[PDB]
């Protein structure tokens, strides 16, 4: 044996290979959700890589979710309960001075402080049980950047208070409890509230992202005998409806000329996506009053107020099934086991108390604007009146099914996707060049397909397709849907021992009536609505589907669809700044 | 109240923030390997990550002198190539086998390093200090000087390799992260130590920096600074350091190869620019070239004759057995000489010199540098150490002898002293040719303990002026008169007795041959005088008064590799935060 | 329009000459190069970067470049190069040497196979570390060395 040798050449090697190249570290990412219907964590993991002389970056292909957070109080909860306190009760119907409310700042932080423990505790649950022993020293080294980002839930409030809040939720996420050994940081770029059209800007990028349309390599680029990278499928666009609001955001197919007022987003020259990325105009536009519980109260308000539909106390909805019934306000259904609808009072759980507070003759907003003034009224909001009074259907006693869906279809038109007047706090959408969702494929259109997400809206397709009502392979057609949805939306409710049951036509089946799917046929409404816009553009996407999560390449899916990835990947794609924030600066800044 | 508080808030999220690093630069020298401790302020700023106020660069601890590297390979292949290695064909490709325990010799002297510096950062740094410097990790750069810039065949870089995985795999225990990389720890060039050493000396002189104290940027754009930068020489234990900015526009002979800082990538863009010469010479330092000097002043016959060596750079009345061994003045005034081979100060040289180095095995110009130099590479170790025919080395005492023997010795030699292939290469054979071939009007700072303590000697004894400004004369006078001194042995042990009733001192180990380094300064500043260009002054210092009046650090290359990497702020950001010690997992 | 870069580089027939005459004359050359006739309209340049005397090892290190650059066996695409596993580019065919005799000087240059233990004294090249090509090409350690005297004539 002279091979005890052969095995030093080796173990030098071995070492000098280890010093020479790059080495592979996994890092947690959380992004928390502070949408209108909640507070949420989730929780990504992605594998970094340090090279010799060039720092630290994130393969983005590695992104994955690893758990999705418990869905805590909301962002204006804790806002208007502080408000509620320290402004004294009912600030909706008074003029409130906003100069007094500074000297309650220590108590607002105290709030938050409650919020944000339970959002901690609540990451750092989902990391233990996540990740194994080995994972966890990676983890704990590397720091956790953390983007917490409001949407619509809290976009349209008043005054000073919500950035305020901000500045004191960063300070609480970057004092993480030293016990658990996960160094949560972040800064006032990854944590802050997010812009309608950015939301939307990110869930355009996470759909292209995990289905594999965008990135920057040969696989999904080309470059073009011009010098110019493009992209070798078509990137997607995405219609996402969520609480409070509605994004859509289409890509332009390449020169199309646009009105001087419709205002595109360039990726690269927006600073969206960086330079050795293909680069793409997309419209991107969000309407507030357009999510499921929004759209839930403004659409009681507004039907139940018009003479077609109130008759002596009375008003007849298109949008729900023959045999419901249910007290008429916007306050939140509960479908009870005994199969009546319990409608609940309390203001919080009111689905028009977002808009109402809005609507406020004391919010500067309206008191100075008066086109604000006007947009709350023509949708039957009287801002000098006080909140309960606002939030209340007048002469209306009960509200009965009808079940006509071409009449849910055509009052969604008019109400939500085709209003007179902009829907109310909708300024942003406005100033790109959109009023209502009507405008937006008047203007700008494009062939790039689209895909449809949100739970409501999925519900709506998968509801008709579990009834066999529409086809398991359906594209999209829009007059397949209005039959399916017509079909099914004549369905009666009737009581039986199981409880309230909807009741197909022909004895065609049935299934259980809940607290979710009794006005599914309003989203069924605004669905149509929306495909029909779609169909009459100059253009026309090539198809359309609908989805929840995108099949990774494994075959199990990496991310749910939404704005978080895209949010993580607009950060760490510039490797440079992201380098220098994540890695250099990283937790070590908060000493 | 609340409306501060809330901008109070805002203050600190939107502006930079201030946290203390350590850094640590392990001397890997000849005589010894020890830390140096250094505290740094870093400064992280929203999108702009972290850097360091270099500025605030300050020591805080000098660490213990363990074991050379020399000492840890040659203990390895005394056990792994068999005793007496030196003088036989040792087949290097058998030795590769034994890496892994090569590891574990290295593995103890890192051990004991590890473990002085943190004793130095537990003892000085408070609880607050602890935590930020534990939090941001601490960069090693581990730099290998002289001692083991001759070492042959692959052993050096091997170990390189095993110390840098060493220093990458700290105890936890101490919670204190240093790390490493193949740039921070690594042998240093003789021109990179001139050059560090430079930079260190013009950094805390504060002669060098970027901002407007510092430079001018002038009608033409270039930047400039504002006082001349000033020169070094630094004589180690085995090899001494000569550098100096080159008034600008001087035109050098194509042989004579010049660094520009810029250029050569060793300060950054933003600072002001210079070519500089830089060189350094193996055999120059006090231990080398002691041992050397030895070899042959009494291998000549002017000085031996009939098993008697008489030593021009020794005092009358001194006498020593005849070898390079190292040598303990005893309190009963006798020299006692170490006759182990390890303590003896030609054995780097005499190592070098072996027939069975490639070096020399295969190029006849090295064998004839060693020849010159009365080291014949064929004989054994032992017998390439001895001087022959020599029994006892007396002390004469006779300055200008001293002088003319260390200028044809060690300064101006015929051919090139041994393992000088660098300087050579750089357009320089010997001390002599660098003033014959490039000079410059750039100030000149001398450092090294013994050249300090022959200046401060001579001025102790009133010999020299307090002020003493660099004049050649004035010390060739002041060295002539002290160097003439008797040696008297008293109840209160040996005695160095000036003439004319002049006073006196002890005699001891470190003092007793201080006239040859006398010598080496005269020398040295007699080339110096006949440059075309002449140096505007010239000093003697050990350290530099800070800002506040004390030194923030010493003299050396140390503070210069430490600048050298965290100047160029986005590769140390990096480095240093981005990869940082999270890269060791 | 676009200027004409002019890189005039002496080799062997210079690189032995004696005293400063060697680089005063690439001063006076540098001007001559950066003063063309206006007549003819091409607008030739230079900088002391450009035009300079080129050391043995770099007439070496410059005719390797140019020899795997024209075999198309050295880039930085996917069709001469892979990312491996660990996050380093290697080029997928093997760089090629080279051995140019001049009419002074002979040059010898090669890359090492990967892992090569050298002597101490042995100073190979890195071609990333001494910026002679740029980070995102393959990397190597190269010998180079030049021979005055070797040359034909
Ligand atoms: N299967 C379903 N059927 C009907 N409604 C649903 C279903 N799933 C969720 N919803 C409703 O749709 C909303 C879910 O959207 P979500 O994106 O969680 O809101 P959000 O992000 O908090 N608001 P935003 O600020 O617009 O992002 C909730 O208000 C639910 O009441
Ligand atoms: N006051 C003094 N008087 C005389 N000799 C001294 C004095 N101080 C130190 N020395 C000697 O000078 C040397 C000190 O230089 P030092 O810089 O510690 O060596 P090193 O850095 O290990 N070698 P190098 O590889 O050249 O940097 C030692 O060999 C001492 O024996
Ligand atoms: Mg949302
Ligand atoms: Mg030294
Ligand atoms: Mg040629």
């Amino acid at each position: 044996t002279e091979k005890r040798i052969n095995v030093g050449k080796k173990h030098l090697q071995t070492l000098r290979n280890l010093e020479t190249r790059c080495h592979d570290s996994l890092q947690a990412l959380v992004v928390i959700d502070a949408g209108s219907s909640s507070t949420r964590t989730n929780v990504f993991l992605a594998k970094t890589r340090s090279c010799p002389n060039k720092g630290r970056s994130i393969d983005p292909d590695s992104i994955q979710l690893i758990g999705a957070g418990k869905r805590f109080a909301g962002l204006r909860v804790v806002l208007e309960e502080w408000l509620d306190t320290y402004a004294g009760k009912d600030w909706e119907s008074r003029p409130v001075d906003a100069r007094l409310l500074f000297q309650y700042v220590p108590q607002m932080h105290e709030g938050a402080k409650k919020l944000m423990q339970l959002l901690e505790e609540d990451t750092v649950a989902i990391l233990d049980s996540q990740l194994n022993e080995k994972q966890k020293v990676q983890v704990k080294a590397l720091g956790i950047p953390v983007m917490l980002c409001s949407t619509a839930g809290v976009r349209d409030f008043h005054e000073w208070y919500r950035d305020a809040l901000f500045v004191l939720l960063r300070h609480l996420i970057n004092n993480p409890s030293p016990a658990h050994g996960y160094k949560f940081f972040t800064n006032p770029f990854w944590t802050r509230p997010i812009t309608g059209a950015e939301e939307g800007l990110f869930a355009f990028i996470t759909l292209n992202h995990l289905s594999r349309r965008l990135g920057e390599d040969p696989a999904r680029s080309m470059i073009d005998e011009y010098g110019v990278k493009q992209s070798r499928n078509d990137l997607a666009g995405v219609v996402e409806v969520g609480g409070a609001s509605a994004q859509i955001v289409f890509p332009l197919q390449e020169g199309t000329v646009l009105p001087s007022s419709v205002r595109a987003v360039n990726l690269q020259r927006e600073r969206l996506l960086p330079e050795r990325y293909p680069s793409a105009d997309v419209v991107s536009v969000s309407f507030m009053q357009l999510g499921m519980a929004s759209s839930a109260g403004l659409f009681l308000k507004e039907l139940c107020s018009n003479d077609e539909f109130l008759q002596g106390g009375i008003c007849s909805n298109p949008c729900l099934f023959k045999g419901f019934q249910q007290s008429c306000s916007a306050g939140e259904v509960e479908v009870r086991p005994d199969g009546s609808a319990s409608v609940n009072e309390d203001v919080r759980k009111n689905r028009l108390k977002p808009l109402a507070t809005y609507c406020s003759v004391n919010n500067p907003e309206i008191s100075f604007k008066v086109t604000n003034e006007m947009q709350c009224r023509e949708n039957s909001i009287d801002p000098t009146k006080p909140l309960a009074e606002r939030m209340k259907i007048e002469n209306c006693s009960i509200i009965k099914g009808t079940g006509n869906f071409d009449k849910c279809v055509s009052q969604v038109e008019s109400i939500l996707v085709a209003p007179k007047l902009p829907l109310p706090a909708n300024i942003e959408a406005a100033s790109s060049g959109f009023e209502s969702v009507d405008q937006v494929f008047r203007f700008a259109s494009s062939t790039a397909p689209m895909i449809v997400t949100g739970g409501g809206m999925l519900a709506a397709i998968n509801t008709l397709k579990d009834h066999r009502l529409l086809r398991s392979d359906f594209s999209g057609d829009v007059e397949e849907l209005a039959e399916a949805a017509r079909e099914f939306c004549s369905s009666e409710v009737i009581i039986r021992t199981d409880g309230p049951v909807i009741q197909l036509p022909n004895a065609r089946g049935e299934q259980k009536l809940n607290s979710l799917n009794f006005d599914l046929c309003k989203t069924m409404a605004l669905t149509v609505s929306l495909l029909r816009h779609m169909a009459a553009g100059e253009n026309q996407p090539s198809f359309i589907k609908w989805e929840k999560s995108i099949a990774g390449p494994d075959g199990k899916p990496l991310a749910d669809l939404g704005w978080q990835v895209g949010v993580i990947l607009h950060h760490v794609l510039f490797t440079e700044e992201w380098g220098r924030n994540a890695y250099e600066a990283g937790y070590s800044h908060n000493l």
